[PDB]
C-alpha cells in the first residue's frame, strides 16, 4: 500500500552529481562516492536513497549497445553498500533523458529499441536483489509525446518483468513528461501492473528555491494553501486510489535565508507525509551533506526533514537570526514560535540552561517567549555570539544564533571595467560585518532599466549564483552580468537584517 511505502522509505535523500555526473562518476563538483558516506546517511534517518546514474558514456555501440563491465560492476558496488545498510534503494536512469532519450521524438525506432537494450541489462545485473530495491525507468524524461511516453513506461517494464524471477515483483517506478506534477495527473496513463509506483519532482516556487529574481522568503498563508493545492490532487487521484507515490526529487537549491528554509521543508514534507508521498530530498553535494567534512551544512533542516518524514510535526521560531546592531540600545526580545503541537522544554546556551523568570519568560500558550535583555546583554567584533537551542518535547529543536552586527564596509565602491577585457567576475572585497547576503539588483544609471533587461525585462532583481554571490566575505557580480553592461550601472546588494545594504557603481568604458 502507499502507506506501507511512506512507513518503510520516508524520508529519502540523494546521492546527487555523482553516478550521474558527467561524462562519468567524479567529473563534477564530487568525487566518486565512499562506502562510508552511506555510514554517514544512515546516521541522519534517512530511510531510503535515491542514486542517479547517467549510463551515456559507458554504453557500447549498437546493436546491442553493452554496458562497460566495470561501469556495471562500480554502479552494482554503490548499490549494494546502500542495500547492506538497509536502506531502500532507487535506482534509475538519468541524464540519458537529455543527452540521448530524447532523440525519441525524432527517432523513436531507435530511439526506444536502445533503451530497451540498456534497461535489459540493468534488470537482468540487479534481478536477485532485494525488494529494497527499486527501479525508476527515466528521470525528467522529454522530447517525446505523452503517448511515447506511456509507451516508453510500458516496454520498459515489460522488459523488466520479462526478465522473471525477483523481477517479476519489483516496484518499478514511472511517471509523466519531465516528472513533471500537472502531466502526472493529466497525460500519464498508469501501465496495467499491480507492482508500480508512480513519481513527480517538485521545486516550486522555482524562484523562491533558487533565490530569483529577489524572491529571498517564503511561507505566506497563500503560499501555503498553494503548496498543498499542487500536492492534494495527486493525492485525490492516484494515492487513494491504490497508487505509491514517490517524491523522487524537492528541496532548496540556493535559497540561504534560515527562517524560510526551516519552514518550506517542515511544511513540505509534512504534507507529503499527510498525503502518503515518500519525500526524497535532493543534495548534490554542496546544497546540504559536506561528504568529506562529514557533516550536514545546515543541521537543524537536516533534523526537520528526518522528524517530518516520520509524521513528526517541528516546531518553527521567529526570527532563526537575532540581529542586534554594535552600540544599540538592547531591549527585551521577542521570539514567537509557531509550535505545530509541541511544546517548548527549555532554551540553552549549548549544554547550559538558561533560567525561566530571569532570562527569559513563555506566555500561558507557550509560543511567545521573551528574552530579557541583561541576559542579551550577556551573551554578546561583529559576528555570532552565541547559539540559543530551543528544545521541545517532540520534533527538531530550533537554533538562533544571536549575531551582533554593524554597517558594512567595502574597500572600495567604484569600479571601471572595459567591454573588451571581461574576463571573469568581478571581486569586490568587502567587510559585511555579521550582515549576510540576500539579494542583488543591477539598474543601468541612464535609462533606470535592468541591467538584464535583455533577458528579464520586468525586473532589475539578479538571480543566485549565476549572477552574484557571496564567498568568504567578498562580493562578487558574475562574467554573465558584466557582458550585459553597456554603460555606468549601480548595484544594491541587499543584506539581513533587512533594511542594510550596500550599493556598488561600476563603470563601463
Amino acid at each position: 500500500t502507499p502507506a506501507d511505502l511512506l512507513e518503510n522509505m520516508s524520508p529519502g535523500w540523494n546521492l546527487g552529481n555523482t553516478l550521474d555526473a558527467v561524462p562519468t562518476e567524479g567529473s563534477w563538483n564530487n568525487p566518486p562516492v565512499r562506502e562510508h558516506t552511506f555510514d554517514d546517511i544512515r546516521d541522519a534517518g534517512f530511510k531510503s536513497v535515491r542514486i542517479p546514474v547517467t549510463w551515456d558514456s559507458h554504453i557500447g555501440s549498437a546493436p546491442e549497445y553493452p554496458i562497460d563491465t566495470d561501469w556495471m560492476n562500480r554502479v552494482e558496488e554503490v548499490t549494494d553498500w546502500a542495500l547492506e545498510r538497509e536502506f531502500y534503494v532507487v535506482l534509475n536512469i538519468h541524464h540519458d533523458s537529455w543527452l540521448w532519450i530524447s532523440r525519441m521524438g525524432n527517432s523513436q525506432q531507435e530511439t526506444l529499441d536502445k533503451l530497451g537494450k540498456v534497461w535489459k541489462q540493468i534488470a537482468e545485473r540487479f534481478k536477485n536483489k532485494s525488494e529494497r530495491l527499486l527501479f525508476e525507468i527515466v528521470n525528467e524524461p522529454t522530447g517525446m509525446s505523452a503517448y511515447q511516453m506511456n509507451l516508453l513506461n510500458r516496454e520498459m517494464l515489460n522488459i523488466i518483468r520479462s526478465t522473471g524471477g525477483k523481477n517479476g515483483q519489483r516496484l518499478v517506478i514511472v511517471g509523466g513528461l519531465e516528472d513533471n506534477k500537472d502531466e502526472l495527473l493529466h497525460s500519464f496513463e498508469p501501465p496495467d501492473d499491480d507492482r508500480i509506483v508512480l513519481t513527480y519532482h517538485y521545486y516550486s516556487p522555482w524562484d523562491y528555491v533558487s533565490n530569483w529574481w529577489g524572491r529571498t522568503t517564503w511561507g505566506s498563508a497563500a503560499e501555503i494553501s498553494e503548496m498543498e493545492e499542487d500536492i492534494k490532487p495527486v493525492y485525490e487521484k492516484f494515492v487513494r486510489e491504490g497508487y505509491p507515490v514517490i517524491i523522487g526529487e524537492y528541496g532548496t537549491l540556493g535559497a540561504n535565508e534560515k527562517h524560510s528554509k526551516w519552514l518550506y521543508h517542515d511544511t513540505f514534507v509534512r504534507l507529503a507525509h499527510k498525503y502518503q508521498m515518500v519525500p526524497m530530498w535532493w543534495d548534490n553535494g554542496n546544497d546540504q551533506f559536506d561528504r568529506a567534512e562529514r557533516q550536514w551544512r545546515d543541521p537543524v533542516v537536516k533534523e526537520i526533514v528526518i522528524q517530518a518524514g516520520r509524521g513528526v510535526p517541528n516546531a518553527i521560531i521567529k526570527p532563526a537570526d537575532l540581529f542586534i546592531k554594535k552600540g544599540q540600545s538592547i531591549s527585551d526580545q521577542t521570539v514567537d514560535i509557531q509550535l505545530n503541537g509541541n511544546v517548548l522544554t527549555g532554551i540553552y546556551q549549548k549544554s547550559e540552561p538558561l533560567k525561566e523568570g530571569s532570562d527569559y519568560t513563555v506566555d500561558n500558550a507557550g509560543k511567545t517567549v521573551s528574552i530579557k535583555a541583561s541576559c542579551l546583554a550577556k551573551l554578546l567584533q561583529p559576528g555570532v555570539k552565541a547559539q540559543l537551542t530551543f528544545t521541545f518535547h517532540k520534533g527538531a529543536s530550533q537554533v538562533m544564533d544571536i549575531i551582533l552586527y554593524d554597517d558594512p564596509k567595502l574597500e572600495k565602491s567604484e569600479f571601471t571595467i572595459s567591454q573588451s577585457a571581461i574576463s571573469g567576475d568581478l571581486k569586490i572585497p568587502a567587510s559585511l560585518n555579521g550582515t549576510k547576503l540576500a539579494t542583488v539588483k543591477g539598474v543601468v544609471d541612464s535609462t533606470g532599466r535592468p541591467v538584464l533587461e535583455e533577458v528579464w525585462s520586468w525586473t532589475p532583481y539578479l538571480n543566485y549564483d549565476e549572477d552574484f554571490y557571496e564567498k568568504d566575505g567578498d562580493l562578487y557580480l558574475k562574467e554573465r552580468v558584466l557582458k550585459y553592461l553597456k554603460s555606468d550601472s549601480t548595484f544594491t546588494f541587499e543584506l539581513w537584517p533587512k533594511g542594510v545594504e550596500a550599493v556598488v557603481k561600476v563603470k563601463i568604458t
